[PDB]
This record gives C-alpha cells, sequence and structure tokens, in this order.
C-alpha cells in the first residue's frame, strides 16, 4: 500500500545481506518491523562503508533511485592514513587506470586535519563497487574511514547519529517520487 522511505547512517562493519545464518549485523536488524510491507535498499554499501542507505516498501521507487536516467553525484567524506601529496591528488582529478577501466574524482576537498591522518570530502558520478578505496589506492593512499553523506540531492539527516534511522515525511517523500518522475501518495 503506502509508500515508507527510510535513511539509514550505516555503520562500518554490516552487511547489506537480508539475513545472515551466522547472527552477524546487517543493515536489517535494526530497522523498524512492519508487517504486510517490506524494506528494500536503494542500493548498496560495502562492508566497511559508513553513511547514506535509503530504504523504502516501494519497488518501483527503489528501482528508477538506484537506476537514474540522469547522472547522480555521491559525495564522500573521506579519511585517509598519512598526509597526501598534492600531486596525488591532481592525479586522482586527472584521473587513473584501475581493474575496471579508468576513473576519477569529480571533486576532491580537503576537510579537516586530523593528527597526521587527512580528510577528505569526494564525489563521483559513476558507482563501481569499491571505487573510492580503489581510487585512493591507486595513488599510494590507503583509505582508514568512508562515510557516504550525500546521493544526489539527498544529504544525511542532521540530527542523524550513527546507526539509526530516520523516517520521511509525506512531503519528503513525494519529493523522492518527483525526482524519478513517480505519481506522488496522497496518505
Ligand atoms: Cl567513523
Ligand atoms: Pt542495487
Ligand atoms: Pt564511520
Amino acid at each position: 500500500q503506502i509508500c515508507r522511505v527510510l535513511a539509514y547512517y550505516k555503520p562500518e562493519g554490516e552487511l547489506c545481506t537480508r539475513n545472515d545464518p551466522e547472527g552477524r549485523p546487517t543493515v536489517f536488524d535494526r530497522l523498524p518491523k512492519l508487517r504486510g510491507a517490506r524494506w528494500i535498499a536503494v542500493g548498496r554499501l560495502d562492508v566497511n562503508t559508513c553513511g547514506l542507505l535509503l530504504f523504502t516498501t516501494d519497488g518501483e521507487l527503489a528501482n528508477r533511485l538506484m537506476h537514474p536516467s540522469r547522472e547522480v553525484e555521491r559525495e564522500y567524506a573521506v579519511r585517509v592514513f598519512g598526509q597526501v601529496d598534492d600531486a596525488k591528488l591532481r592525479d586522482l582529478s586527472r584521473g587513473v587506470q584501475l581493474e575496471d577501466g579508468p576513473a576519477a574524482f569529480k571533486t576532491i576537498k580537503f576537510s579537516g586535519g586530523e593528527g597526521i591522518n587527512q580528510w577528505y570530502n569526494v564525489t563521483l558520478t559513476e558507482g563501481r563497487n569499491r571505487e573510492v578505496r580503489r581510487l585512493w589506492e591507486a595513488v599510494g593512499v590507503q583509505v582508514s574511514r568512508l562515510i557516504r553523506v550525500r546521493y544526489g540531492d539527498i544529504p544525511l539527516p542532521k540530527g542523524l547519529p550513527r546507526g539509526g534511522w530516520t523516517e520521511l515525511d509525506l512531503a519528503q517523500t513525494n519529493y523522492l517520487r518527483e525526482l524519478v518522475e513517480l505519481p506522488p501518495e496522497t496518505s
């Protein structure tokens, strides 16, 4: 029946599978147990990737959101080990060649500076598995922590803590259905 959407702040170490016969933590463990409907993940995140992951009860909405007809930026807050040479930044912004062909960061802004380890905020328009890690890897830099903070026009909710979820209201939901050319819900 009604289209519900959740915004979840995935912690590192959680699986994206619906269940694990070992009892290992999954992104579905703390979601609200519904009935007569089923949460569906809008895409997936690597086990070691934190941040925004949408869920929705509506299969069509999930389809159109991870398969957009328009190129969508994904923004990540990245913590990297040690200080990064400026030329390495030039490479990442000009492009490198990895296992699945060339790739590049559409944007690289240096964020905070925690001791010797550095923070960068980067964006990309593709979404090949572990692309962000492999990008930094191809330039000789290991990734410490990786948070997804924005998918297109959708950022992590401000209050929302690590491992928590927030339900979108009808207006926010309809905003999503509009960005994807779906008719608006009325209740
Ligand atoms: Cl973290
Ligand atoms: Pt997917
Ligand atoms: Pt994290």
